[PDB]
């Protein structure tokens, strides 16, 4: 079951998204999206896309249906059949992705942080908990 | 119990996250997390003090040797013999203290974030991990 929840107040520097779950044994990909709205194809301030199928974790943003320049994290700190914990931490400069015990990648803001109003977690992932602090 | 004491010579900013994982000993009385202005009784931007003996969690600041106005959180989200996870999250306006799965208390800043240059975790606590993200 995907997570999709509204952040009508937005998120500010000091917001922490904590995701706990398990990558299923047959997983291809899953995604964490910080979106500007609920509509179809909404702009994305952050698309965080662990890809088991292609052994990469892609970061990107989306504006007017156009993806930006992809960033990739170092290695893939996810494994099929294994549980994980991700922090997505918002600062004034960007989003810090923490996986397990280590900062994994820093994605500088493209879209103003104030554009974020929705969080979505979906794809091939079993979710134990999603929290916004 | 081995305490933690580490330097933040660059300071901390909105989006800094202190994650503490540990266990409250079965005979614990109290433990503390301090964000301090320096290496010495240095000023404390945050003193986070779970007290199992008196069933309270106290928050305070200290300047020039004098404690400020105490704040207390609702209940005690710690138990002797039980493991715990605390997030101390810095925003522009204060520190969000998260325990377990929920925000426990918000402590508005008394000292500027730029003056924080040391993290201490000590007292009656067994530390499994202390991370600054
Ligand atoms: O950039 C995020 C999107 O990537 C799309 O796939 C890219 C792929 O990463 C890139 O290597 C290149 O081959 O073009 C593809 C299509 O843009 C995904 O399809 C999309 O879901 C986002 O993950
Ligand atoms: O930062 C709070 C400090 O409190 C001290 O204890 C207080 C106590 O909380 C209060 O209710 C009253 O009884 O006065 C005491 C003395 O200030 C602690 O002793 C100190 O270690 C700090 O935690």
């Amino acid at each position: 079951v995907p997570h999709k929840s509204s952040l009508p107040e937005g998120i500010r520097p000091g917001t922490v998204l904590r995701i706990r779950g398990l990558v299923p044994p047959n997983a291809s990909r899953f995604h964490v999206n910080l979106l500007c709205g609920e509509e179809q194809g909404s702009d994305a301030a952050l698309h965080f896309n662990p890809r088991l199928d292609t052994s990469e974790v892609v970061f990107n943003s989306k504006e007017q249906g156009s993806w930006g320049r992809e960033e990739r994290g170092p290695g893939v700190p996810f494994q099929r059949g294994q549980p994980f914990e991700v922090l997505i931490i918002a600062s004034a400069d960007g989003f810090k992705a923490v996986v397990g015990d280590a900062q994994y990648h820093h994605f500088r803001h493209r879209l103003p942080l104030a554009r974020v109003r929705l969080v979505e977690v979906g794809g091939d992932v079993q979710l134990d908990s999603v929290r916004i602090f």
